[PDB]
């Protein structure tokens, strides 16, 4: 039960339209050979072209939505639509562009693929609502055979060039024609009733059906991760490392301890409430305060109601008035007066966030994490936390060259006696490092209106 069985049956009901006739009982074998291609019985790490739904949640990286349209059965031209936006027109002779033969068309393909996934997968996996029309022209662009490696590294091959004889992965690719061993997926194997724009409003209302290929090839796409990460959750799938992963974690871990800790100095809350995570331990070990943890699973479809995390049923809730509350990606509709936030913006782009279902985002690093749609009007009662250094460990330094540090953000005894020391600018300097790659990861801070620095520089006395 590792990979796919070629044995296993493909529903035909939603091919019959392009392809009349078909017979209701089909194998993913005979399926494979319609579409034209031999696997003359290999064992070469290629089994099937079309995998598990498991198989594609671990590879939700490498997924591109495809859709073909018959604009007029290889007589007639074709609309090529991907998720990325792109519609290519192939002649047998939203960006839109000209009918052009298949040995163009092809070329365009394979650098559009290469140059959406070479940062994020090692390989492409087609997310289909299959009609007949996109498999049946995926022997125009498509070869298969044993798998194999790049001819300028050791990466797997995903391309392969007619001109050269050559293989090569999504880095070294350029003037390749032909996109080599893809694996795709057909969302309409999952059970659906109805076509793909009744089963992709129902969850949706960011995508619009504009009647173009790549309109359709969004959608599926876009209902394919409300299936396998808004309605089912799974936290125990682990990602590679594509990107800055392990630095942006570490730099989230110091901004909390270094936030948290400078509102506790600053306002002396004598209890503070967190709420998220129910795995969570105190980012601040050594603070006075009460600390109260509530238990909250990660929102993967709408934000929490406010109004339902202190919702108590026949008891008194907790009273969350009192002290702060601490919100560390715990995504709520609009957030009490007494917070200390963070909430990822789901808009940033980058490697690590994925595009998502109704305005959300697949925010991927470790594990796969769906958050619902960034809203400003969350922190009405609050203000955007500024950037803050703060430290009380003693100026000594140990053990990197120098250029004196001037800042007015530096809260340090030695700053507020008119010079940083040389431990507290290597720390400063560290830590908005940290800072600035978690914000351009995408995380947001936000914090009470009462929150101001100049409360720190009293805890030098
Ligand atoms: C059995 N109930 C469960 C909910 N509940 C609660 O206390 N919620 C709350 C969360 C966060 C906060 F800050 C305050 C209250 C009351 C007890
Ligand atoms: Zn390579
Ligand atoms: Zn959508
Ligand atoms: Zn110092």
């Amino acid at each position: 039960p590792t990979h796919l069985s070629v044995d296993t049956k493909f529903k035909t009901e939603g091919l019959c339209v392009d392809i009349p006739g078909i017979p209701k009982d089909m194998t993913y074998r005979r399926l494979i050979s319609m579409m034209g291609f031999k696997m003359n019985y290999q064992v070469n790490g290629y089994p099937n072209m079309f995998i598990t739904r498991e198989e594609a949640i671990r590879h939700v990286r490498a997924w591109i939505g495809f859709d073909v349209e018959g604009c007029h059965g290889t007589n007639l031209p074709l609309q090529l639509g991907f998720s990325t936006g792109v519609n290519l027109v192939a002649v047998p002779t939203p960006l839109m562009y000209k009918g052009l033969p298949w040995n163009v068309v092809r070329i365009k393909i394979v650098q559009m693929l290469s140059d959406t996934l070479k940062n994020l997968s090692d390989r492409v996996v087609f997310v289909l609502w299959a009609h007949g029309f996109e498999l049946t022209s995926m022997k125009y662009f498509v070869k298969i055979g044993p798998e194999r490696t790049c001819c300028l590294c050791d990466r797997r091959a995903t391309c392969f060039s007619t001109a050269s004889d050559t293989y090569a992965c999504w880095h070294h690719s350029i003037g390749f024609d032909y996109v080599y061993n893809p694996f795709m997926i057909d969302v309409q194997q999952w059970g659906f009733t109805g076509n793909l724009q009744s089963n992709h409003d129902l969850y949706c209302q960011v995508h619009g059906n504009a009647h173009v290929a790549s309109c359709d090839a969004i959608m599926t796409r876009c209902l394919a991760v409300h299936e396998c990460f808004v309605k089912r959750v799974d936290w125990t799938i682990e990602y590679p490392i594509i990107g800055d992963e392990l630095k942006i974690n570490a730099a989230c871990r110091k901004v909390q301890h270094m936030v948290v800790k400078a509102a506790l100095l600053a306002d002396k809350f004598p209890v503070l409430h967190d709420i998220g995570n129910p795995k969570a331990i105190k980012c601040v070990p050594q603070a006075d305060v009460e600390w109260k943890f509530y238990d909250a699973q990660p929102c993967s479809d709408k934000a929490y109601k406010i109004e339902e995390l202190f919702y108590s049923y026949a008891t008194h809730s907790d009273k969350f008035t009192d002290g702060v509350c601490l919100f560390w990606n715990c995504n709520v509709d609009r957030y009490p007066a007494n917070s200390i936030v963070c909430r990822f913006d789901t808009r940033v782009l980058s490697n690590l966030n994925l595009p998502g279902c109704d305005g959300g985002s697949l925010y991927v690093n470790k594990h796969a994490f769906h958050t619902p749609a960034f809203d400003k009007s969350a922190f009405v009662n609050l203000k955007q936390l500024p950037f803050f250094y703060y430290s009380d460990s003693p100026c000594e330094s140990h053990g990197i060259d120098y250029v004196p540090l001037k800042s007015a953000t530096c809260i340090t005894r030695c700053n507020l006696g008119g010079a940083v020391c040389r431990h507290h600018a290597n720390e400063y300097r560290l830590y908005l490092d940290a800072y600035n790659m978690m914000i351009s990861a995408g995380f947001s801070l936000w914090v009470y209106k009462q929150f101001d620095t100049y409360n720190l520089w009293n805890t030098f006395t």
